[PDB]
């Protein structure tokens, strides 16, 4: 069909990549994986609610905080004239509250005043997060009587001999030289041989027969043929999959393009190097129970996944097997004492799957569940029953570990796969998660070559059913990043290695803007960060150039929705690894979480920000912000004084009620990112790098920085002379008692930081493993008691006032040399 082929034209050019083509394959995986995920697309798409899927309703069905707890309130409605506030009760739903309206006085829906987002479904008031941000946030539930739009705008359109490989020989475009070919399986390694060395040339040939140990009836589906380049020192590198989709043993001849290094999840990855003119290739055949016992199992189980299994350990864990089968915690440990080249031992552990009565009926625990989804398991089953307690999340917690559980399909064996099959559900099931689904998969399509190829062909597929409502959105969106990230590298060209920013570049820009105002940019986009807004004109008179070292686009736009006169802030930068911060920002929203269920708000504020493509972004611009440096610099350039951080909030509070208000969020938005910064291992920052609100509200921002690159966290005098410290005052006891509770808090959901840790460190950072996550467990103080792991935080309190500004004078100076 002709429109099949503009339909496909259109589909390649919002993911970014052309899934067709077939240029950088040698089998066809992705074909096979492209038609696989019709089934569950198609399926998904016919057992979604029509008049929901449209309206999207963002709801939670977990408890409410005791804070937030302090029956009936208020809610102001709107018909164009109408504005009429109404008592509306907790437990009431959103059809009764019409029925309650007409009593006051039938498909007309309560929208949200401002966004595109609605009130709709059998769902209480209270359990909508929509409701529960307003409450939070001290302010009006204003609605507007929209009538519902038409669900016909998201349709959808129609042998036992030992295994035996031969190294033939390698080749380069452009001094001694070995190759390595390894059968690895969960990045454990099962065989290992390796050629002669032979000195390096252009062609270096060995035709070298390289005969393993394992028998081929032996290997394990998920196995990698992984071919490595030496010297002595590791310097190209490829893997091919023994066994494929079909089951089948991989035969023929493979001439295959390996990856070069710059010395990580990037090391697995079944594709081939694209550019075939610059890249090395290689050339290879392929033609083929007592209580001491207990108690010693008992700690094994107990123990953080970074803990390391000695054979002793592993041995006692798959003989008493059915005794680690009774304990959920212990599945990652007793699937790393499996025996994977080894076909008996392997059924057994099947059988051993089929027993899952005690994991099935087990509560949902997403650190156990995700530890099971990283490098350490290539096996299809052991991984499939991760996924199956996944299906458990409501749509609130999916969106919480997206982003990770996107990057974990890099650790998936195959393309098609049981958890990209999961993602692609809840995506084409809730609007939110379909949207996000979007963007972190472009965000790695368009800056991994090395999975780009998977991806895409799990994005298109999403396209595929997500409705043309979406299509059509989708599409004036990616225009207008585009149309920015374009002028934000023009800009970027003019801006030289100088401290100032010029004069003549600030016209520039505004007449570079102002050519895209006149015709390109579409009337409306709907912002990536934050689908509930939709933006409009830009406000040109407002969009500048900041006088950063990257020296980055500062853009504001106005709503373009009638129903809100605050601008839509946003800030494109280029030179920074987006990825990273993103990562960083998603773990802080998880420990928001972590905190609200035991009941804490401890004021974070995790802006929005999406990585779009090589180091270039975007980023939220809070409002009313300002730097704590610029704050410093502002009565002061490098003598900090204490008394100035105090008199910013006086200055910019004139209520002295709203004073109290201002100090009040200080000392939670300080403490919890004390706490975070601290676990995260990320809080050494200088001034630059905290900022406050005009409201009292402190936030760290640029994480690629720190990490990507002493005191636990920033905790400067001028902080301590708003509590009242020169010493205890009534809020320095507010903030230890706040920094405890949420450092515990914390502390209880261990074993979950510590493989997202662990995780982001492979799947977003070109560091050395083994040395850096084990930072992580010693900072949360990995089996030490509540009150001996108290003070050693309190104890970290009193190093902040040590070294008051010992430290940030030091960066001062850093930030100048
Ligand atoms: N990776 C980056 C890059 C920047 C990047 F923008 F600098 F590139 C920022 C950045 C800098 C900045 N600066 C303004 C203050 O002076 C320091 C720079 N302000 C903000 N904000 C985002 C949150 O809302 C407030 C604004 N982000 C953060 N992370």
């Amino acid at each position: 069909s002709e429109e099949s082929q503009a339909f496909q034209r259109q589909l390649t050019a919002l993911i970014g990549y052309d899934v067709t083509d077939v240029s950088n394959v040698h089998d066809d995986e992705l074909e096979f994986t492209r038609r696989g995920l019709v089934t569950p697309r198609m399926a998904e798409v016919a057992s979604r609610d029509p008049k929901l899927y449209a309206m999207h309703p963002w709801v939670t069905s977990k408890p409410l905080p005791e804070y937030l707890w302090k029956n009936c309130i208020f809610i102001v409605i709107h018909r164009s004239t109408t504005s009429q506030t109404i008592k509306v009760s907790p437990d009431d739903t959103p059809g009764a509250i019409l029925q309650s309206f007409f009593t006051k006085m039938q498909d007309f829906v309560l929208r949200v005043c401002g966004r595109d987002e609605y009130l709709v479904g059998e769902t209480p008031i209270k359990n909508f997060q929509w409701v529960r941000h307003c409450l939070k946030n001290g302010e009006e539930i204003h609605v507007v009587l929209d009538t519902p739009p038409d669900p016909a705008l998201d349709e959808v359109r129609k042998c036992d001999r030992k295994f035996r490989v031969k190294i033939r020989g390698i080749d380069i475009p452009v001094l001694t030289v070995f190759v390595e070919a390894n059968i690895q399986h969960g990045q454990q390694v099962l065989c290992q041989r390796r050629t002669s060395p032979k000195p390096f040339t252009e062609e270096v040939l060995w035709n070298v027969w390289l005969e393993f140990s394992i028998k081929i009836k032996d290997l394990p589906k998920g196995a990698l043929l992984n071919l490595q380049i030496y010297c002595v020192r590791l310097l190209y590198y490829v893997n091919l999959l023994l066994i494929d989709h079909r089951f089948l043993l991989r035969r023929g001849e493979y001439v295959l393009h390996m990856w070069q290094i710059s010395g990580n999840a990037d090391k697995l990855t079944s594709a081939t190097n694209p550019d075939k003119e610059n890249s090395m290739s290689i050339s290879i055949l392929l033609d083929n129970m007592p209580n001491q016992l207990r108690k010693q199992l008992e700690a094994i189980i107990a123990t953080d996944p970074l803990n390391p299994l000695t054979a002793e350990d592993k041995e006692l864990l798959w003989h008493f097997r059915y005794e680690s089968l009774k304990h959920p915690k212990a599945y990652p440990k007793l699937f790393s004492s499996v025996k994977w080249g080894q076909q008996e031992i392997v059924a057994k552990t099947y059988q051993l799957l089929a027993r899952r009565e005690v994991w099935d009926q087990s509560a949902l625990d997403v650190g156990l569940t995700m530890q099971l989804l990283d490098c350490n398991f290539s096996d299809e089953n052991v991984r499939a029953i991760a996924v199956q307690k996944l299906e458990s999340l409501e749509d609130d917690d999916v969106l919480h570990y997206l982003l990770q559980l996107v990057q974990a399909v890099k650790f998936e064996p195959y393309h098609d796969s049981a958890l990209a099959r999961f993602l692609l559900k809840r995506g084409l099931r809730n609007k939110r998660i379909g949207h996000f689904l979007f963007w972190f998969l472009r965000s790695e399509i368009a800056q991994s070559r090395h999975y780009q190829q998977r991806f895409a062909v799990i994005l298109e597929a999403y396209l595929r059913g997500c409705g043309t409502a979406m299509l059509h959105d989708f599409t004036q969106q990616v225009q207008v990043i585009e149309m920015l990230q374009k002028v934000t590298l023009d800009i970027k060209s003019l801006s030289a290695e100088k401290y100032d920013v010029s004069s003549q570049v600030i016209s520039q820009l505004k007449q570079k803007l102002e050519n895209l105002q006149n015709s390109q940019l579409p009337e409306s986009f709907r912002v990536p960060y934050d689908p509930g807004l939709k933006a409009g004109a830009l406000a040109i008179e407002k969009c500048k150039v900041m006088a950063s070292k990257k020296k980055p686009l500062w853009l504001e736009f106005k709503c373009a929705d009638p129903t809100a006169n605050e601008t839509i802030g946003i800030i494109f930068k280029h030179g920074d690894d987006l990825r990273q911060d993103m990562l960083i920002l998603q773990i802080l929203r998880i420990m928001e979480s972590i905190w609200e269920t035991e009941s804490l708000d401890l004021c974070l504020l995790p802006y929005g920000c999406i990585s779009t493509g090589d180091k270039i972004g975007m980023i939220e611009i809070v409002k009313d912000a300002t730097t704590i440096a610029k704050i410093q610099q502002s009565t002061v350039t490098g003598a900090f004084k204490d008394e100035v951080l105090n008199h910013w909030l006086k200055e910019k509070s004139p209520t002295e009620e709203k004073f109290q208000a201002a100090v009040e969020r200080f000392v939670y938005s300080c403490a919890g990112y004390c706490v975070a910064t601290f676990v995260l291992g990320i809080g050494d920052r200088h001034n630059d790098n905290i900022m406050i609100t005009e409201t009292g509200n402190l936030f760290h921002i640029d994480f690629g920085h720190i990490l990507g690159n002493r005191v636990p966290f920033v905790l400067t005098p001028d902080f301590l002379f708003v509590m009242g410290t020169s010493k205890t005052s009534p809020h320095f006891q507010k903030f230890q008692d706040i920094c405890v509770k949420a450092y515990l808090a914390l502390r209880h959901h261990t074993n979950l930081l510590i493989i997202l840790f662990s995780m982001m460190l492979m799947t977003g950072m070109q560091l050395t493993s083994k040395e850096d996550i084990e930072y992580i467990r010693d900072a949360l103080t990995v089996g030490k008691n509540e009150e001996d792991a108290k003070k050693y935080f309190l104890d970290q309190i009193e190093v902040c006032r040590d070294k008051g500004w010992t430290v940030q004078f030091n960066w001062f100076l850093h930030l100048v040399l």
